[PDB]
């Protein structure tokens, strides 16, 4: 296989962890599952068939032919309209993260998030000067009141709310998808207070449940009024690739492409573009995440099955839907540094909860997409062991 | 045969110009000297190489292969010692330079620039909300006594300066380099002010005199202190690549290198980095290099010379060492609009001086990179033959 771990070593890839270490900490893609070859053949087809416009500067949003699928793939998976020029074409969401808090957020605004969210995505607020407020949540994710005080409140002492941000399906760490309902009213809340909404959909096309889908987007559900919606290819491809998208209305979308970035440099990433573009055109990218969602619904339960006949009454579980994350609650008395230290009797890495958030209670983080059924079987037992 | 311009076009491409133009516009790489077969072939090895490695988050500050590489080619073409530590990859200058004016630099602050410098890098600072300020230059670029003076007003008027941004090497668009002594000078005054420079040096690989190397750059004279040097890919082997780095000291590479950015996303260029470093490992970079300023010699030799009936006429030209473009300066009683109005009679155009600042007259860039030898003579002619 071309997928091969000979080169997957500190100073090539992010991190690795240490030798002997179970890895269920960081939502990587198990190296074996990256679509090496794929690519290969992709990089080659887009090469030989764009030529010499494949390395000249890119259309400023985005080459056209990725844009026009990617609005047909939006529509068709929200049941509403996508218009192309809705469409924005990123170099990764954590690239695009960066544009929106610096470009519709300035030093000093607040950005309101969910008292557990993605930690790295606070991080790149913050070193954007970026205040971070948390809002109460449920199982289905932000509470509308809440929300609704956090934006009165801040009104009242004059903290300037840049933008809600949220991760309605597949939440990083919890795992659970906001339901329509939810959707709804947090629209209508962030509406009367006219506040921007920052949807980032990192894990929309990794719904494990085969003929379910997540619903409609915050963004399509506004109509695209007051909402920004992230996409990428890290979670479905290959995060190495630094390719994303971005969805909204069109007068914003526009306003955006007109930036000096864009005019200076074109297309955030034009020849890893037209590659990927040649994947969604030929269906071998759905395809592909056929055979990687059936992958992954494997790995969620091989360890899900295995923690359920394994772990303590006190913490609990819920099955995400979709996406690389489990999400254990332990509460009650039990600490957060000691399941810690039992995770390190057993050999394995986990992601603590309070990297996230306010938890009630303890709450530990656990990736299925990194490693092999068989692998994710032995870590629950050796968790369960040490915790017991 | 794979660099060919079936795809050349609108919506793919950045911008094409109208039929029937002769375009000497943009500083573009003519479509048949795009190294498209070299990049499939780089892709093809680096997926090979480099396995899933090439598809998983990238070494934050980039790739270590090609850090190492890029800081010995520094070295080399300095004589002055760089470490890998003080290498950060980018997704190109366009993107850095977003970077600086949104994390070295707040909205309101100033950037000092040449009276004449990069357009769309002006348009990065404006829309980062950054305050311009141009000062005065000569043959040879910015004034130290002007710099002296508008650093000395700003700080008596509160105006804080983010940066002095400079293009000290084949300046886009004088084509000028700023000698050695003029270099020391300038990093002088700014060290006395305790100011950033940003050495934005795209065209530093590109001298068209195969024995001739451009001075060392301000960051290597300034043994790496308040100066961030900014390098591309872009004019060498593709602009829609999206692949550059940055060079600062240790402290600036690394504390950038910690932000929420590149923590969240890894290395802004994984994938396509990766190809990169294949080859600058093999030689076939270099081996490229030699090729192209041979290219572009020929046709700068064919441009300046086919010019000869108008410098004997009044126009002046300096010829450049390097780079992509021609400067022409018409003096006094010429108009740019009645030049201009020539080219579009003409069928021909070309880039107005007044884009980039304050000309001292009349002032044009002609780029020479995007066309071959014969119709750049031609593009000449007819420019001739219409301002006659
Ligand atoms: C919610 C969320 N958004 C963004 C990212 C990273 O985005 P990208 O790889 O496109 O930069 C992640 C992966 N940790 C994530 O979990
Ligand atoms: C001075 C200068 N800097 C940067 C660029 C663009 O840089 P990049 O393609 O790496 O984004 C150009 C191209 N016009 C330039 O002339």
């Amino acid at each position: 296989s071309l997928s091969h771990t000979r080169q997957w070593r500190p100073g090539v890839v992010q991190e690795v962890a240490p030798a002997g270490v179970l890895d269920l900490g960081p939502g990587y893609i198990e190296p074996a599952l990256l679509p090496v070859r794929l690519l290969r053949g992709a990089y080659e087809q887009a090469l030989a068939e764009y030529g010499a416009a494949a390395l000249g500067y890119g259309h400023d949003p985005g080459a056209q032919p990725l844009r026009d699928r990617l609005a047909a793939r939006a529509a068709a998976a929200d049941g509403l309209p996508c218009d192309p020029d809705q469409v924005l074409l990123t170099s990764g969401t954590s690239q695009a993260l960066y544009l929106l808090a610096t470009s519709l957020a300035a030093p000093g605004d607040t950005v309101l998030t969910e008292e557990l969210c993605y930690d790295l995505g606070q991080r790149i607020f913050r070193d954007c000067s970026l205040r971070l407020r948390q809002v109460a949540m449920d199982g289905s994710g932000m509470l509308p009141d809440a929300l609704d005080r956090a934006l009165t409140e801040g009104a009242r002492a004059g903290a300037k709310t840049a933008f809600v941000y949220l991760t309605p399906t597949h939440h990083n760490p919890t795992g659970h998808t906001m339901p329509l309902a939810r959707r709804r009213l947090l629209l209508e809340v962030a509406a009367r207070h006219d506040v921007l909404i920052v949807e980032d959909d990192a894990y929309t096309e990794l719904s494990l449940i085969p003929d379910r889908t997540p619903p409609p987007s915050l963004a399509a559900l506004a109509g695209y009024r007051r909402v920004v919606r992230l996409c990428s290819f890290s979670k479905t491809l290959g995060p190495g690739l630094r390719l994303g998208w971005l969805l909204a209305d069109r007068e914003l979308a526009g306003r955006l492409a007109t930036h000096g970035l864009f005019v200076s440099g074109g297309s955030l990433n034009h020849t890893t573009s037209l590659a990927v573009s040649t994947l969604l055109a030929s269906g071998a990218y759905d395809r592909h995440l056929d055979a990687f969602r059936a992958q992954l619904r494997a790995r969620r339960d091989a360890l899900v099955g295995a923690l359920r006949a394994m772990l303590d009454d006190g913490v609990e579980l819920r099955t995400p839907e979709g996406g690389f994350f489990l999400w254990l609650r332990a509460g009650d008395g039990a600490d957060e540094r000691e399941l810690l230290d039992g995770a390190a009797r057993a050999g394995v890495r986990i992601a603590a909860g309070s990297r996230f958030g306010t938890t009630q209670g303890a709450g530990l983080r656990l990736a299925f997409s990194f490693n092999p059924p068989a692998l994710l079987e032995q870590a629950a037992k050796r968790l369960t062991t040490a915790w017991s």
